[PDB]
């Protein structure tokens, strides 16, 4: 089998000629030529194995992707595994190779107008789908956005995905969080567990402020100072917003701070178009009940140029209602679940 940086990548003879790309937490990517669509192609190394959450993810994952189809969702193409379970001990998954991620671009790239009116009317559109499947991304963020050379996106990284549970959201107080902290809503450090589609539309705003400065807008340096920062530029909750915190450690916290004025948009952001800044506001708004929903963000002015409803597909297939089965159990339905593409 090939190797790549002391790790076997064990995908031929389809997929020939490896360059290491990244590594997540418990795998490896890299680019091979598909030698039967005569293409360049991304690869994923999975090991989860051993573990039941990691198992669980991966599960959610393939399942989720093998679901969806939509011009903004990275696909599968293939996925290699051993013949048997026993043999099995990775698994890579096949997906389209794309050229830069939007976090590569921002380190680099000033941003047009026309460029961030497009990002964001795709990002929005790839999202208006997998929310109309009852799915939520919860790990939006611009290096889970590829782009291609002529800046079609792609939303990536279904790792931390979950069915939408709006009626079991509310946690306490300071619970700890997955996803990645700059791109976290308010709520998830003061009363959710971040299973409402609303979660999703507060990372999209972080974004698209970060598309108009190429700096995140809230780069927390742990847990708290995350909030200290959305605070900081959305200001002090409205008496309203608090009534809905009924949870009292998280609302005596924040009545416990000292005010603090909203910094206005077109102070941050004195070269935007003020239309973005009118769809930026409603994203990061505080109160997850008042935020802007992703239809409703497709139909904003900004977006006018692009909105097309009857171009913004939705799910055909929808999911539902799978967290207590040991890994053992959850390698088998991997097996399952990517029996298809085998030979034979
Ligand atoms: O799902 C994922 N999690 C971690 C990761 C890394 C990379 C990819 C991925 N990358 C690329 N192209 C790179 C090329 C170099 O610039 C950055 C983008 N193309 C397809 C995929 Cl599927 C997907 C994931």
């Amino acid at each position: 089998p090939e190797m790549v940086r002391g790790q076997v990548f064990d995908v031929g003879p389809r997929y020939t000629n490896l360059s290491y790309i990244g590594e997540g937490a418990y795998g490896m990517v890299c680019s091979a030529y598909d030698n039967v669509n005569k293409v360049r192609v991304a690869i994923k190394k999975i090991s989860p194995f051993e573990h039941q959450t990691y198992c669980q993810r991966t599960l959610r994952e393939i399942k989720i992707l093998l679901r969806f189809r939509h011009e903004n969702i990275i696909g599968i193409n293939d996925i290699i595994r051993a013949p048997t379970i026993e043999q099995m001990k990775d698994v890579y998954i096949v997906q389209d190779l794309m050229e830069t991620d939007l976090y590569k671009l921002l380190k680099t790239q000033h941003l047009s107008n026309d460029h961030i009116c497009y990002f964001l009317y795709q990002i929005l559109r790839g999202l208006k789908y997998i929310h109309s499947a009852n799915v939520l991304h919860r790990d939006l963020k611009p290096s889970n956005l590829l782009l291609n050379t002529t800046c079609d996106l792609k939303i990536c990284d279904f790792g931390l995905a979950r069915v939408a549970d709006p009626d079991h959201d509310h946690t306490g107080f300071l619970t700890e969080y997955v996803a990645t902290r700059w791109y976290r809503a308010p709520e998830i450090m003061l009363n959710s567990k971040g299973y409402t589609k609303s979660i999703d539309i507060w990372s999209v705003g972080c974004i698209l402020a970060e598309m108009l400065s190429n700096r995140p807008i809230f780069p927390g340096k742990h847990y708290l100072d995350q909030l200290n920062h959305i605070l900081g530029i959305l200001g002090s909750p409205s008496q309203e917003d608090l009534n809905c915190i009924i949870n009292l450690k998280a609302r005596n916290y924040l009545l416990s701070l000292p005010h603090k004025n909203k910094v206005p948009w077109n102070r941050l952001f004195p070269n935007a178009d003020s239309k973005a800044l009118d769809l930026l506001d409603k994203m990061l708004t505080f109160n997850p009940h008042k935020r802007i929903e992703v239809e409703q963000a497709l139909a904003h002015p900004y977006l006018e140029q692009y909105y097309d409803p009857s171009d913004e597909p939705i799910a055909e297939a929808p999911f539902k209602f799978l967290d207590d089965l040991p890994k053992e159990k959850l390698k088998e339905l991997i097996f399952e679940e990517t029996a298809r593409f085998q030979p034979g």
